[PDB]
């Protein structure tokens, strides 16, 4: 029941996308062509 | 009016957003140059 409340589930995504965000910014810094 | 929920939208967004962090570690970890 805690790990399906709303609160949770936000917190989760955005830190996830954080995460994402920061990945795929080294991601396009590492270019070559 | 189940699909257009709040919490329908965040559970779906949550699940995207899991899979996508794991497909991005999966291309990230796949690097040769």
């Amino acid at each position: 029941r805690f790990n399906s409340s709303n609160d949770e589930r936000i917190r989760v995504t955005s830190e996830r996308v954080e995460n994402m965000s920061m990945r795929l910014e080294e991601v396009n810094e590492r270019e070559h062509s």
